[PDB]
C-alpha cells in the first residue's frame, strides 16, 4: 500500500519500498547543540524574497503546499553553506495531534509544535526534477514553531485551509509574501541530509533557524482540520505528518553561530 503516517503505512514501513529510508545521510536528525561545531568560515544567509509570486495552495495527502513560480528567480536563497542559487519552489509544514510533538528536526532532543520547510532548488540543474538527482541539488529552509503568540503573516494560509480540506484540493493563492514567515534572527545550523518524505533522496543541504517563530493555538488548532483522505473517503485526521530522529551517522553540524 501507498506509504503514510498510519499504523500500517508509517515511517517505520518506508524501508521497504524506499531503502534508502537506511541511508547513510538521511533526515531529520536532532540536533545536539554542545557537539554542533561553530564554522567562521559560514557566510550569513542571503535571502531575497521581495518578488516572490505564489501561485497556489494544495492539499497533497500528506501536508499542504504553498506553490511559487520558479520559471526566473524572482525568490531565492544563496549564500550561507551554499554555492550558486537556489529558487523557492514550494513551503509546506509538518505538525502534531498534540503541541508537545509535530516537528522533524529536535534540538537537544526538544520537540516543537510544528516545523515549516521552504523547498529550493538549484538552478544549475535546470529545473526541480533534475536538482534532486543531485548531492547539492536542494537547500531546504526549516523553521520551528512554538505555541504562543499568534503569527499575523501566517493567517491568510490559515483561512484558505477549509477549501482545501481533503488531498487533491487545490485553490489559487495568489500574492502570499513569505516574508512575514521568518524569525528575527537568521542565525542558523547546517548539515547535509534528505528530504524527509519519499523518495527520501540524499539531495538537500538543511538549513535549520536557531529562532523559532510563535504562533497561536487556533492558528495550529486549523493545520489539525486537515484530511489525509480524499473527499467521499472515511475521515481520517492530518495530524503527526512528521518523520522521527534518523541516526547522524558520520555527519557533522555546523552553526553560523557561537
Ligand atoms: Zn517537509
Amino acid at each position: 500500500h501507498h506509504w503514510g503516517y498510519g499504523k500500517h503505512n508509517g515511517p517505520e514501513h518506508w524501508h521497504k519500498d524506499f531503502p534508502i529510508a537506511k541511508g547513510e545521510r538521511q533526515s531529520p536528525v536532532d540536533i545536539d547543540t554542545h557537539t554542533a561545531k561553530y564554522d567562521p568560515s559560514l557566510k550569513p544567509l542571503s535571502v531575497s524574497y521581495d518578488q516572490a509570486t505564489s501561485l497556489r495552495i494544495l492539499n497533497t495527502g500528506h501536508a499542504f503546499n504553498v506553490e511559487f513560480d520558479d520559471s526566473q528567480d524572482k525568490a531565492v536563497l544563496k549564500g550561507g553553506p551554499l554555492d550558486g542559487t537556489y529558487r523557492l519552489i514550494q513551503f509546506h509544514f509538518h505538525w502534531g495531534s498534540l503541541d508537545g510533538q509535530g516537528s522533524e528536526h529536535t534540538v537537544d532532543k526538544k520537540k516543537y509544535a510544528a516545523e515549516l520547510h521552504l523547498v529550493h532548488w538549484n538552478t544549475k540543474y535546470g529545473d526541480f526534477g533534475k536538482a534532486v538527482q543531485q548531492p547539492d541539488g536542494l537547500a531546504v529552509l526549516g523553521i520551528f514553531l512554538k505555541v504562543g503568540s499568534a503569527k499575523p503573516g501566517l493567517q491568510k494560509v490559515v483561512d484558505v485551509l477549509d477549501s482545501i480540506k481533503t488531498k487533491g484540493k487545490s485553490a489559487d493563492f495568489t500574492n502570499f509574501d513569505p516574508r512575514g514567515l521568518l524569525p528575527e534572527s537568521l542565525d542558523y545550523w547546517t548539515y547535509p541530509g534528505s528530504l524527509t518524505t519519499p523518495p527520501l533522496l540524499e539531495c538537500v543541504t538543511w538549513i535549520v533557524l536557531k529562532e523559532p517563530i510563535s504562533v497561536s493555538s487556533e492558528q495550529v488548532l486549523k493545520f489539525r482540520k486537515l484530511n489525509f483522505n480524499g473527499e467521499g473517503e472515511p475521515e481520517e485526521l492530518m495530524v503527526d505528518n512528521w518523520r522521527p530522529a534518523q541516526p547522524l551517522k558520520n555527519r557533522q553540524i555546523k552553526a553560523s553561530f557561537k
